[PDB]
């Protein structure tokens, strides 16, 4: 486990890479459920780096529908919501530490529209020192992220039966190596994984989850297979067994057809990220950043894309990682069965 | 998540539902492993009601002999077992609000016979908030009780093969709405759903657990069936692989033929409670009463019945909730394919 | 003792009369000495009024050659000084409940040239409830302060050798009456009080502080005499046995010749305040608002003016309330022999 | 639950077991992961008899590669490595209290070495009720010993398809009976099982995880069978379907041939552990010493044997109980379908 | 106030001051009554230099004839007493950092001759930060004791009426300069004093507390003069009003005529240290080192000597600054009126 001094000098070494020194003001942002060891942390190590430092605490916004204890599984209003003062009290610093988990959500936007970068800092010490953020992190996403920009379609095929098709040119692609050091950039450590989105009304195919992929927030490696089928940016059709019968039941509760677009897609980056790692976890532990990131996966998600100016604000939200995937940008192979082949540049 | 703000609001309104005044003097319940949080929001949602209130702490009682953190796993003596002081502080109070889960006991039927009531809250704030009760769950809760009452049969089928019959009339129905607004009342914040027990030495039949269907407190959907043969109101077979040899291996820790009893059978009118719920959580997080009271369900239960004057006192107990049943009160259906159907005014 | 149900419901009362409502937005300003029970009061009472609230945590400050724990004791730099953001964090909000005790700073003075009312709440809770704030506080302060915004002088005689003139007219009067209703207004729950400042190099005679008055921050009742004289704003002397010599002591340590300058003079109207009360508490309980505000005494204060334009910013800061005295506006009679005589509509 | 009374007076009757009395010291070892009602009811009891004692506090070691929280998944490094001065502040005392789980290591070996006694206690409350040590554990696991230490090989069959050979001689046996009453003696309460170490590259045969059987530390049932191939002291197969794959990629992910080495080799004599205890707990609750301990289990492990002098350092390390089995020393049955036969002594 | 990111960094500089390294192990020594923030900037300070960081935490050794909460008022016993375990834990470190107080002891004596050195620091941090240690400050200090080590006597008179000679040979000079560089060192962050002890029975001659002195543990400023015969190193008589009434009673209750033996005589050389800063505090806030250590004070104290092998043992101990004295070394002035004047390497 991570002392309290170590997990300090990991914030240290993680402020410095985000570009914090005695010219920067850092915002560290809590609510009652953020980790006190790493709201210290933070405070601490902006402090050690002379920036000027305070903490903004926001009561916590309770989505009575909602269930679980994972903040990524209801995208609806936050903290943030209606609180223009507490948005400035944020939009003043040159950095936020988000240790609270505001959603992607429309307040989000306008604070990294002001130059405010924002760094999410939620899984626990443990995790934040197995994933600490690299420079070639930066380096192997953004040679990634060259291809990607490029592209104007994505395909994904698996020998369990994925078979999809996303058109692409209409919405930018996004990265996340793990610090926020460019003005105006969100990132989260830990990360190191790239997507975009498909073009409106026009992913197309079969989405297979094997045996051992993947749904977030469930936390449950599946020991049945899934078959999304997709037309025009929507899951039509959800086949299998009871994994199958849970997820319709779960999508179905929130009772909006918006659930079921498809909406960000793209690949992992990081090879100190572990597909085992939830199974030696409990749920409650975080949010599973290991299942996101790790290398060579394809992470595709489902319902709302507010944030890069979609129509859907749908609350509903999934993260599904497929392993042993091909993945092809306009028919150049990126990923072969779940290994990265290109670009070289972007290999561990 | 539920702010400290929001915790004291929801205590407010539930305290008001439970008829919690100036008049009315409220003791909130608690041990070393109780919710701080719970618990001071019920003890400030109280004094603003500006009631008379103050907080009891027990010493916890250990079982030593119980596996795992769910406290309805065991069902023996309870912190107030032998502990005649405590019961009367507690009989002391109008509303005893209980963040330590008091199992139903003669020391707990004693303290409602005083005209105390009691209000279980035990649940995690944002479950409390998700099924925060309404007037309008104990309207349609009473209407299901009325036909429970006068019904002679309970009757379960299900397609995966649920055959199970339970002539009634010796025991009385149990509702649990949320609130505990009447003298003598216990209920549990959390819930939604009602019961009653089966005739002694009579439930007959098959009870099937399906694939996604749920055993409290081991808190796992079903990923293999489990076929319980039920004879004169005991399972006399457990059938299927993995999951009903973990079954017969843990009923048989207690060593003790009681464990095998059919207690409680009812269904759920809850439907802001869902039975995906509990897959979203860690054991820990709660008992689990989403798989308790969800909409639709039957709810059977295991061994013992001492709480309705029954012979069985064994601490071995099981809740399993089955999904997609059809639920007949003497050949008039209440569920059908694990859906509401009657009375109209219960749905 | 004040109940954490109570401390809340107090909370609720004064931020009704400081026109918090669902169209106001409030900062709590915190620091790791604040205490947690009434920041808590205030968070949970704004959020019940259906106030926008969030919290801003500041780093201590310190001053190290500042001597005891009273915060009034070193009026230096502040938590602030430099740190733009975090006071762009407080100009956000209609309302600041200060708990941390935030200087009157030129930084302070910015947030409220900005519309932003703060209101200081710092005392125990116990203190707090004993002068809850009330609107016929408010009404007698104010009916006071007319009287001392038409005065050209304030005079003080004592039979124990007081006798001091201040020409008024150069700097405006400040009330005290416990709630912060008006925008761009600073108030101190508890108080009940008010006071002006000298013309520049203009207080003039002697002030005695006799057996039984007090000096803050020291927080002792004399038991010898103390004689300042004063010449052109300024003490030029002081002189008795070992109180004299303590607070020439003190006084001298701060090595600055504006430590001797003469601030804020004024009278006390809070009858719910008791010159009894210090000598019930211990000096960490707090600043001591009960010597400050008691109905009738004289309170005059030592060193920095730079709060209302004057030339001394020096650290060193002394609040003196004196009993007994007899206090003149021109000719007119507010207090005699320490009882309140006018107006008639400031009296208990 | 257990209350914090009942967990001194359980600490009172293990620490008197263990011959701690008014001639004895007794250091109670702590990190900041340490479980305060533990540490307090050590403290307390250890008093209570009259003994000499203290805490000693190690900042935690992080493993920065290691996944999840059980610090069994993890041989390397500790908090004494390098650290003589904390290693003698140990050896001072006659009885370790260990609530921070020191891995077996050179610097644990030299405090038993000087004769130091070392207890662990690490597992919540509730499950040191359930297996509170007796000196009747302690006879039953010394019985199986007086076997165990004679044997010249270990073979285990299960219907399920174990066929597995263990040559002996080469290594001792070790005992865990839960107290440590005497010098130089390592346990751990709770406990009640014994093990050895095959002879080196000489373990031959298959063992089968069944449906039901569990990996320590993923905390999983198995819902289908993993075959394990051995040759020569070596895992050099892993076969199934989901269970194995998830095996192998845990296995490799470490990239070193070192932990698919064979390493102790027992069975569980405690009747009061049960294989069904783990499915009624959270992975963070404990390291499930219910499912290494059940009466009648075949226990082996993998990675690491230093501790006895073998040559795998190998940090990444598995403990695999198995249900069913027969176990023979030399031709001489010890357990019969799960079932304790031999010694009649070391039977419930 | 000091923020917890700055004490951390305060024990740092001071830890480097005390020659702190990657080469060093550090003991944080603590009871309950710790200051838990002072005890964690400590550890983190430790880890951060990288040296091998460990806490002792000893259970809490009480007087039961004590009174108040200062720990200077009773020299006895302590945690240590009959704990060799506990001390050899101590002794395992390069340097202790002391947030518990083990008063001089035979235990602390054992810790400090195997080589190890330590630190006291049990003042609030903002008094920590207000004499936060500095090279200059041991300069100073070591200058002064070039000068005591050759004295022959030590001469005190005051306006007041102090005229007290104390010869001077048979035991060392103590320095205090806030910080704990050299090995079998003892000092105590904060400080910046010196003094000695007279030869026995020796001390000769009248001590006025005038209108003004302090004594320690009373932390009162005397508002009457208390005046002390000392006749063969033993106060014979305390005259003056409320505040000699008060000390004889203090100094009877220990019912021992030890208590009466002038121990050790010294001057202040801290100038960041202030006669004034006890009357802002209260008594529970620390020892009051500011009393101790102010610039141009002469400090006495009574009761035990054993710490220096004189024959005392006494519990009851009072330290007595003094204001405006002249102190002489054997003719040379070290303080005229309360203003330090020799060496002037000390000034
Ligand atoms: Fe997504
Ligand atoms: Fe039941
Ligand atoms: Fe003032
Ligand atoms: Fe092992
Ligand atoms: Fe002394």
């Amino acid at each position: 486990p991570v002392s309290n001094a170590q997990l300090t000098q990991m914030f240290e070494h993680v402020l410095k890479l985000s570009r914090v020194d005695e010219t920067q003001s850092v915002a560290v942002l809590k609510s009652h459920y953020s980790d006190p060891r790493t709201v210290n942390a933070a405070m601490e190590a902006a402090q050690r780096l002379k920036a000027k430092v305070y903490a903004v605490e926001l009561p916590a916004f309770n989505h009575p529908t909602a269930m679980g204890n994972d903040m990524t599984a209801y995208c609806g209003d936050t903290a943030l919501t209606g609180n223009l003062a507490a948005q400035r009290a944020l939009e003043a610093a040159d950095l936020v530490v988000d240790t609270m988990m505001l959603l992607h959500s429309p307040e989000q936007e306008q604070i990294l529209k002001t130059g405010t970068r924002i760094l999410l800092a939620v899984e626990p010490p443990e995790v934040l020192a197995r994933m600490l953020p690299t420079e070639d992190d930066k380096r192997r996403v953004l040679a990634a992220e060259t291809l990607l920009k490029q592209a104007r379609s994505l395909h994904v095929r698996s020998k369990a039966g994925s078979d999809f098709h996303a058109p692409l040119g209409q919405y930018p692609a996004v990265t996340e190596y793990g610090y926020a050091d460019e003005p105006g950039r969100w990132d989260h450590w830990p990360s190191g994984f790239l997507f975009t989105w498909p073009n409106e009304d026009s992913a197309e195919g079969t989405l297979v989850l094997d045996v051992g992929d993947i749904i977030l927030p469930f936390k449950n490696y599946c020991r049945e297979r899934i078959t999304l089928e997709i037309e025009k940016g929507f899951i039509t059709g959800i086949h299998g067994g009871f994994e199958a019968e849970y997820l319709r039941d779960y999508m179905k509760y929130f009772n909006d057809p918006e659930v079921y677009g498809i909406s960000h897609i793209g690949w992992g980056l990081q090879p100190r990220a572990q597909w085992t790692a939830m199974g030696l976890h409990d749920r409650n532990d975080g949010m599973c950043m290991d299942a996101r990131a790790f290398y060579g996966n394809f992470l595709f998600s489902t319902g709302p894309n507010t944030e890069v100016g979609g129509k859907r604000k749908t609350p509903c939200h999934l993260d599904i990682p497929l392993r042993n995937c091909d993945i092809y940008l306009d028919d150049k192979a990126v990923v072969l069965a779940g290994d990265v082949v290109a670009p070289e540049e972007s290999r561990a």
